[PDB]
This record gives structure tokens, sequence and C-alpha cells, in this order.
């Protein structure tokens, strides 16, 4: 029809949560009768080419052709796409690559010319472009897109959103919230990212979740795309993202979706019923000095999470749904990856301290005294890990240390300054790692820190090497200890694999994880705290901002070291102990006890959040059997 | 006359090397006969209130007055005015204090609505305001400034310049040097600062000293001002500033004067001999990637010192006049006593590398051989003097260790708990101020800073009460090496004091400066160099400067503790020794001999420069005899 024939655009200009009151309309509310929407797509691209678009709206377009193409279902039919919508929320008219403007255009999504930086005097706060479009893509070449429109292709009601400025994704997200998602009113609202392509069923597998009246919130796995024959894995940087990627999702979230909460939908996909977050959620996701108060938009997604679980005399739940997953890409060289992980590590300690800081919430919501209790739980155990990720470094250290001096002690021959180079080089890295992430940037020295990491990698396989020639050699004589809680742990690895029923990663993609463990333990948070937040009341904000950067700091390398100075009395207290007993030996039996807590702790953990992954499954498994 | 009754003004608008040519005049030339000027005065003024240069002002005229009332001079007499002219360049007419422009336009050095910020569609550089006046100020209170005009005032040739922008200093001198020195031609031209008095009778002495031609640079004494009735000194941080300038001003310059190398003409207080630092110094000073060429405007100053010595087929020398003297005022908060030292700790630094690896150029000026020997010899003490304060850090801290662990074996009381809880606080001191200096500012945490000094200063006294300790148990009873030395330098400190004739300040104004040594060595250092430099070229000038910063920190680093590891047998070092005889002891012979050999090395220094202190007050003496 006329409106599938031309796209209509506005300008709109007025602060997100206004457009109500400010009689501002859509198409879908000007039918003769109201469309009545079930589900809303929200795409955020920044500066992404067509290629990466294309694949997005590729994994939409199949998504929405397989629902309409269902028989035997209530909501869906001939007719699905009408209760259908898709939002592409642009930032800036300058910074958005006119590569994927072109394939938009192309899409009859945007026109050129009707577009007045400000009209009666009044500028637009952004652009709109409403169209409903026909034709469909079929292939997605390395350089080329493959338009078609044939009767096999279905429609879809688009709705470019288009801003004119530099705005951080939280105002994104307001007007998908606050502004559109309050007209239309849908059930269901998802998130994806630009570059990120849903399963061709993964939509609807996701939806199905939402039978459950409780259900909140949810999201699916995340998959590292290979590329064409996996050609991709061959670089170890890509292929270590895999292999996390694939132990977060079988673990974490099948242990955590048990008990009610999931510490972070994955913002390249994941959906909430709108009803469920509306009011306080929103409220306290875009306009929160007291440090809470002014430090948690560093947590911007999990806070959303938290606040759902705990909606006073509201039982709302989070789900994670293992049939529906998202392919997406890695970065590939370490400067942008750190400037990757810079963000996450902060995101997820921020919203863990606030969380546990205010876990009484909980109980003052609608929920059952049973779930309140397991919710407890879980609190207790997320915020058991972030202890425990916070006391990463010593850990490692002293783990190596005690390692490398034992066996040159043991054996006399060559670890001997093997050790003292060893140590040597942790020294040397750390440090420069520390004044390189403070004073410089990343991406201004890349070559150091592809240097850095090798380092650390070579080191592991020394540690790796001096733990087998100790075990082998004990065996033909806390060692003992060590491979029985080593075995344990990969062999839980490998059978929750193997029950999620994606094992090809445990083999093919393992080495590279296991070689980068130290880049991640000593590189990722050395810059991740030294980055923590990146007259006029601008410089005040500014002033405080590096107060609490440069508190943190402090705090995290005292404590840690308090841990080094207290098992290898270092700092001291060693010769405090000796010239007591005046009034210093090598090693003591402090180092064994702890050694043997690290490791001990260490299979804890697998074991734990296997049995959370078990539960998961089973439970799965048998509501389908039932279903 | 009209010019005596009339402020002429002008708009300069070219650069600042093309005034001749350029057609741009000034008064002193176009009288009936050119006033041939005997002396140029730079005065620069930033934000200065009018109190400063009031201050500084009087100080110019009472030396004009006292000229003027010389008798036997060929060069000087009843009109001697007329060969003189005061520049007054400030910087920027946003940022000027028009508190001070009161004050100037009270001298009709100044009269506003005549300054069209372009003309003909060319904008002004800068503009000029031209008189020569009659009146002169005779009291300075703290508030309010006298200025009287009787038959006793003297008239004095200003010439008031104003620039329009922030513009780096080196920008005002080239000003001064390359565009109105280059016109009036003057022999000499002497350098201010805003705010410092000279003495009644500074600048005759100093031009005394233009008599001998091969001299081409000069300087004199600076000192702290005490205001009213020293009213200042009770404060530790004047008082600790005044005593490091009279030990700085007795020793340092007399001993370097004797060779003929002066490291920094204090910009407070300065002369050049126009003709001598014409051509290639005021190149190498304005106009300058490679280390040198790239870094070496921080040592700004400096470098015309260097060349003016080291110039082919000249043979200039620098003296230092000690009849001479400017009277200034220095910080009395540690935030912008911070921000000060960092300047000149890297001034000094990059001028001292940057000579000592061009020293060879000085053989192939036009000094006589034994000159240059001399200028040798004193060049390579220089650099041993910046390879002494380079590992400061280390030697400091080494001293410290030792000192507090051998008392507390050897009498096991209670410096036991003493030598653990002082390494605590030095370790806690020296990272955090690291970290704050990285990535804070001083400003914003004056509080800590002001603790960090305090701690450092009971460390002094700490140390000190157990060295006093152990030399009364071992005289009852190396440390009869120590109290040699340290007695040694002492005596010779007071001696050379008394030799010339200012000894108020070693009993006046010591402790303080004692005890803020520590803060001297373990802050300004670790401030100065993690501040060194404070797509788009500028990006990629600013990824160089940030590589330089952050690679000279980690040698610094690195080095000093290469030291400690070797002395105290820190870095597993020890350990290696005890495994290797396997196939630790608490001190070994090594901490004794470093000991003494860090007081042995302050005492030679300290003899050295006493006996450069008696040379050049004896020379002073006997040509003042023959004289
Ligand atoms: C204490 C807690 C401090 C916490 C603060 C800081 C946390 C980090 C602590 C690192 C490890 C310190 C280990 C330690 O006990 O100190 C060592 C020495 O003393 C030092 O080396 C002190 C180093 C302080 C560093 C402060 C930050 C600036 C680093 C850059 C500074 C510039 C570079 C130069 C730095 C010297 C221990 O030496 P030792 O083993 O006793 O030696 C004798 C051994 N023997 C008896 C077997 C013969
Ligand atoms: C080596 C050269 C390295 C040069 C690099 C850096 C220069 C600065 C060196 C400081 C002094 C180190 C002293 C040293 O030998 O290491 C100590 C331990 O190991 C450490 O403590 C290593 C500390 C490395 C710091 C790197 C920068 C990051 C600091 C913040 C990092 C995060 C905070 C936590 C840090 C652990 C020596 O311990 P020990 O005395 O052998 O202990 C047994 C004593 N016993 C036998 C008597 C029982
Ligand atoms: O100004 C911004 C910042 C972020 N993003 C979104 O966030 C991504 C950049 O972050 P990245 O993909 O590396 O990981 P994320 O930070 O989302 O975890 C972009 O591709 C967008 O999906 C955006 O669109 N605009
Ligand atoms: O933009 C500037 C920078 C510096 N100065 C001069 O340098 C002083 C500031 O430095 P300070 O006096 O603290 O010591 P200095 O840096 O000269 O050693 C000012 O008072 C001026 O004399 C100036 O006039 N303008
Ligand atoms: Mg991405
Ligand atoms: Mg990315
Ligand atoms: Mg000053
Ligand atoms: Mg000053």
């Amino acid at each position: 029809p006329n409106e599938f024939k031309f796209m209509r655009y506005q300008a709109v200009t007025c602060e997100p949560n206004q457009l109500a009151e400010k009689n501002f309309t859509v198409r879908q509310l000007k039918y003769l009768t109201p469309r009545e929407t079930e589900l809303m797509l929200v795409v955020t691209m920044y500066n992404e080419d067509h290629i990466l678009l294309g694949r997005t709206l590729k994994g939409i377009m199949d998504n929405v052709k397989y629902m309409v193409k269902k028989k035997n279902s209530s909501t869906w039919g001939p007719d699905a796409w009408k209760k259908i919508v898709v939002c592409i929320i642009s930032d800036g008219r300058s910074k958005i690559n006119e590569r994927s403007l072109a394939l938009l255009s192309s899409l009859g999504c945007y026109q050129d010319g009707f577009a007045k930086d400000e009209i009666n005097e009044k500028k637009v706060a952004m652009h709109v472009y409403e169209h409903t479009t026909m034709i469909n893509i079929t292939n997605i070449s390395e350089s080329e897109v493959s338009l078609e429109c044939n009767q096999g292709t279905v429609p879809i009601q688009l709705l470019f959103c288009l801003k004119e400025q530099n705005q951080k994704k939280i105002n994104s997200h307001r007007w998908a919230f606050e502004g559109f998602a309050e007209l239309l009113r849908p059930n269901i609202v998802t998130l994806l990212d630009a570059g990120t392509m849903p399963g061709k069923d993964s939509i609807y597998q996701l939806w199905r979740e939402f039978r459950n009246p409780n259900v909140g919130g949810a999201c699916g796995e995340i998959r590292t795309d290979l590329g064409k024959r996996f050609v991709k894995l061959l670089n170890p940087l890509v292929a270590s993202q895999n292999f996390e990627y694939k132990m977060s999702n079988i673990l974490d979230k099948t242990t955590e979706s048990n008990f009610g909460f999931i510490t972070v939908l994955p913002g390249a996909f994941s959906a909430y019923r709108f009803e469920a977050v509306r009011g306080q959620p929103l409220q306290k996701y875009f306009y929160g000095f007291h440090f809470f108060s002014s430090n948690m938009y560093l947590a911007e997604d999990r806070i959303l999470c938290f606040e759902v679980v705990t909606k006073k005399n509201c039982n709302w739940i989070l789900k994670y749904c293992r049939s529906s997953y998202a392919s997406t890409d890695v970065p590939e060289r370490v400067p942008e990856f750190i400037l990757q992980r810079r963000r996450w590590l902060n995101g997820s300690f921020f919203a863990s301290v606030y969380s546990f800081c205010h876990f009484y919430r909980v109980w003052s919501s609608g929920h059952n005294i049973g779930r309140k209790l397991l919710l407890t739980v879980e609190f207790f155990y997320l915020f058991f890990n972030t202890l425990i990720s916070w006391f990463s470094l010593s850990s490692f250290f002293l783990v190596f240390r005690i390692l490398t001096v034992s066996i040159a002690l043991a054996y006399h021959s060559a670890f001997n300054v093997l050790s003292v180079i060893f140590l040597w080089l942790y020294g040397i890295c750390t440090l420069s790692t520390f004044i390189l992430s403070l004073g410089n940037k990343p991406k201004s020295t890349e070559k150091f820190y592809v240097l850095t990491c090798v380092i650390f990698a070579v080191m592991m396989i020394y540690m790796i090497f001096c733990s087998i020639f100790m075990s082998v050699k004990s065996f033909q004589n806390a060692f003992r200890d060590i491979v029985i809680s080593l075995g344990s742990t990969y062999c839980l690895y490998l059978i929750s694999s193997i029950i999620y029923l994606q094992p090809w990663h445990m083999l093919t993609s393992f080495i590279q994880y296991i070689l980068l463990s130290p880049s991640y333990i000593n590189v990722l948070n050395i810059y991740a705290f030294c980055n923590v937040h990146d007259p006029s009341y601008d410089e005040k904000k500014t002033g405080y901002y590096a107060n609490v950067r440069s508190l943190v700091i402090i705090f995290w390398v005292i404590t840690n070291f308090i841990i080094v100075a207290v098992v290898l009395e270092t700092g001291g207290i060693a010769d405090y102990i000796a010239m007591k007993s005046i009034s210093i030996p090598l090693m003591t039996s402090k180092a064994s006890i702890y050694f043997n807590v690290i490791l001990w702790l260490v299979a804890l953990s697998a074991l734990i959040r296997f049995i959370g992954c078990s539960i998961y499954m089973i439970v799965r498994f048998f509501k389908k059997v039932t279903f």
C-alpha cells in the first residue's frame, strides 16, 4: 500500500520522555484499527559498515519469515508481520557511515534532502524515517549484499531513527524505551547490537520463553563468528575469546538462571517484558557527590537486571534460554581488545558491589520465601566470585613464585637462574603495564603489549612444565593434591561441555585460552582499574573521579600485597621473625598450605558451576519431555 | 617634552623577527640625533597584581636614580637616563590583571580605547604603549602604592608591550630579542621577572662586570623575601627554600663561575651582552622526531648558556657577580610549590644531558687551551652531579633501610617493629606519590601531600635519632666514619657561609631544610619525572611525548632498583646465592661498604664546592684590592 510505497519522515524536537504529550504519532497508531504490536527490535549502530548491519538485518528478516511461516500458533500466522516493528537507532549524522546509508536507502529506508537542521528556530533533536519494506536480502558476500524482491520475501515494518550528535548509548536506549515503547506499548522489546546475526530461529526460541508470566528478562547464547571455514580460529586471540564465551555461556548462565538472577544480559542480544521494566527500572537506569549515586553509570545495563528482580510487591525473574543464540565478532588486535574488556571489568565490578550492598532490597519484593532465600544465596555466591576475582593478581603471582622456587630448590640443576630470570621478567612486565596503562594509551604502543602477552605466555608454559615435572618425579618416587585438583577441574569442564552438547570448543580452542590466562589476570585487570572513569562543576566532577580512581588502585594493590607479605613473608615480616628469635628461612609451611588452598578453591568453584549446569539442563529436558 | 607629556601607541602585526624590514620604528630612533641606548630591561608579567609589579618597578627606578646620581663615571652622569629603556612585555589582554593596569595607567603608561583588535582586515599581533615618565613611586604599602612627582624623581623611558593571547614565555623573549633589541641595538639587555625587586644598587653592580670584554652573560644572587620582620620564616616551607637558595648561590654559583660556565642564569635576574648572543644562540633558543631536537624546549633558558660558552671562534664566558642581588617570593603551599619544581628538575636534567652529549663542541670555539681544559673538567663534574642526583631515590631509601635494620638488630629492644612500621610507611608513601602524580594533579589533593611531607619528616627525625644513638653507644664502647663525614660536611657548610659573610641562614632556617630533604628526594623527583612533557600531527607529537615520558620513568625506576638489589640482595639474588651454596643471611659486608661510600662521596662533594667558593671569593678580594 501507500505506506509500503512511500517512506514518511518526521523531525523529533523534545526530551525523549515527552513524546506522548508532545503530540507525536506513529503509523502503527494511525491505521483505522490500531495495530497491536507484540514485539519491538532495537538495533544500535554507531559507525558500522554496511556488511555488519546486513548480517544483523538478514538474521532479523529470516527470523520474521520463520514466524510468519508458523501454522499452529495463536500468536502468529500469515499476517504475523503486522505485529512486529524494527527500530534502528543510529547516533549522529556525522559519524554514521554513509557506506551503510547506501544499503539503507537501497531498502527505501532513507531518502536525503528533507532534513532542515532546525525548524521554526527549533533544532530537530533527531530525524525519523517510516517505511514498511517488501524486498529482502538473500545473500551477503564478503563485499556485496544481494537484495531481491520476490513472492517469497516478507514485509518488515522498519523505523529508522537518526540522532545528530555523539550520545553515549545510555541516551539511545532512552529514546527506545521512554519514547517509542511508551507509544506502541509492545509486550516484548528485544535489544541487539549491529553486526550481531541472530540465529535463524533464535528469535522465536527466545520469544517462546515469555509464555511464562513471571519472566521479565531473558537472553541467549553468544557465539564468536568464525567466518569462512573457521579460518579465524588459527588466530590465538579470536580463538581464546571463543573459548571464553563458550565456557561462560555453558556454566555461568545456566547456574545463575537456575536461581533466577542473571548478572549481565548480553547487550549483544537480550529481551525484556516491557510492562515489568516500566517505572522504577528505567528511572534508576537513566537518572541515577556520593559514591553509588554518582558512579552507577559504569554498570549501565546490569542495574536494570538487579532492580527487575528486586521490584517491590513484584516477582519478576530472569531466564537464560539455551535454545536461542546470536553470532558476533570479537576484536583481533590486542589494543582494541583491551579497550573493550576495560569496559566489562568495571561494569561487572560496580554492579557486583552495588547489588551486594543493596541485597536487603530483595526481601521487600513480592517473591515467595523459598525464591527469596535462593536469590540471597545466589547473591552471596556472586559476591564471593567478585572477592576472588579481586585477589586475582596476588594469587597468580604467588602460585607462580612458590612453584618456581620449590622446583629449583628441589633439583638445583638449572631451574635456578630460571627462577631469578622469570621473577625479573614478571616484575618488569607488571611495572611497565602499570605505567603504560596509567599514562599512555593502548593504541599508541601496540608492539609492547603484544610482547607483554607473549612473555606472560612463555611464563605459563614454564609454570606448566615445572608442574608436570614435579608431578612426574613425585609419582615415580601437596603435589598429588595439585594433580588431583587440576585433573578434576579439566574433567569437569569436559563433561559439562559434552552435556551441553557443544564439545567442539574443548579441544579446538583450549590451548589459546590457557596460554592467554596470564594476560587475562595481569593486563586486563591492570588496565581496567587504571582507567576506571576515563571552578566549574565539570572540573569538580573530574576531581572527584580522579579521587575515586586513584583510591581504588591503591586499595587493590596494597591489599594484594598484604596477602603476598603474609604468605611469602615479604615486607620484612620474615626479618622481624628472625630478629624476634634473636632477642631467615627460605620457605615455610605457609606456602604449602596456601598453595593447596588456591587449587582446592578452584576445584570447588568448577564443581559448583558444574552442578548448576546439570540442574538447568535436566529441568529443561524434563519440561520438554512433558511438553 | 611632548613625548614626556603624551603616550604614543602603535599596533604591531608581523612575526617578531620581521620588525626591521616591516618598517616599524621607535621613538629612540626618531630623535634628531638617535639616542644610543646602553641598556634594556625586560619585565615579564603574566597575571601579577599591582603590588608585585610595584615592587619590581621600585627596584628599577631606585637603581636608575643611583646611576644618574653617579659623578665619576664615563658612561653615566646627569643625563644617564637617556641611555636606558625598560620594556614591559605582558602576555594576553584577557589574562592580565587590570588591578595592575590601574597602576600602569596611573603612570601614564597606558590609555584604553585606541585598540582595534584588527586593522585593514589584519589583526594586531600585539599593542605597544610609548612614554617617558617623570613621576616615581616612593613607598609600597601592603595594599597601597605611593606615587609622587617632585624635583627628586627621575625620568624613565618605558615601553609597554601587550600581546593578546597565551604565549609561553619563549615567545615573549623573542619579541624582546629578535624584535626591539634588533632595532635599538643596546649593548646590554637584562631580564627580570615581575615581582622581583632588584637591590637598590644591584643593577649598577651587575653592570660593572661588563667592563671585561669577554663577559657575555652574568647574574646575581636571589634572595627569598621575608616580608615584614621576617614574619615568613616561621613557616617551614618558605624557610626551607630560603636556605636552599642561599646554599645554592653561595656554593654552586661561585664554583661554576670559577671555571666560566654557569649552568642556569636565574630567569628572575640575569643579563646578556647583546652582541654575544646574536646569531646562533637565539636561533637554537627559538627554533630548536629525534630526541634532542624535539625535546630541548624543556631546557629553554639553559641552552643559551651552553651555546654562548661554546660559540665557534669566540671566547665568551659567564660570570656570577656576588655584589648584585634580587629579592623574590616563593610558594607557600605544597601544591603550587610542586608545580614549580616540576619545571626546574626537568629543565636542569635535559640541559645537563644535552650539554654533556655535545661537550666536544667546546674545543671548536675560540677559547684558549687552558680555558678549554677547565671547561671540560667543569662539564664532567657537572655531569657527575646529574648522575648522582639521578640515583637519589635508591640512595636515600638504601641508607634509611640499612641504618634502621642495623640499629634494631644491634639492640633488639623496640626498634624492631619500628623497622617494620617505617618500612611500610615508606612503601605506602612512595607508591601513593607515584599514582597521585601520574594520574591525579597536585592541587586536587593538597591534604595528602601535606601528610606525605610530614611522614617523610618524621622518618628523617627517626633516622637521625638512630644515627646519633649508635654514634653515642659506639663512642662509649663505619659509624666513627659517619660521624666524621657528617661533622665535616656541616662544618664545611658553616665555614663557607661565614666566608661569604651571610651566616644568618645557617642557624635560622636550617632545621626546616633538613627535615624537608626527604620530600626533596622522594616527592619532587617523582612528580618531576611523572610529568615530563605535560591522524593529525598534534596527536602524533602527543604519542611521541607519552612514549618518552613513560620510557624515562621505567629506566629510572629499574636502574635504581638494580642498585638496591645488588646491595641489599633483594630481587631473589640472595636466594640464588643460598641455593647456589645448596647445590639467607640478614645483612652482608656490602651494606657497610656502600653505606660508607655514600657519605664519603657526600663529604667529597661538599669539600670540592667549598674550594670553589674559597677561590672565587679570594680572586674577587684580590682584584678589589688592586682596584
Ligand atoms: O557510541 C557508541 C558506543 C557503543 N555502541 C555500541 O557498542 C559497540 C561498541 O562496543 P563493542 O562492540 O566493542 O563492545 P561493547 O562495548 O558493546 O561491549 C558498537 O558496535 C555499538 O553496538 C554504539 O553504537 N555507539
Ligand atoms: O605564561 C607565563 C608563564 C610564566 N611567566 C613567568 O614565570 C612566572 C611563573 O613561574 P614561577 O614564578 O612560579 O617560577 P618560574 O617558573 O619562572 O621558575 C611568572 O610570574 C612570570 O614571571 C609568565 O609571565 N607567563
Ligand atoms: Mg561488537
Ligand atoms: Mg567490538
Ligand atoms: Mg615568581
Ligand atoms: Mg612562583
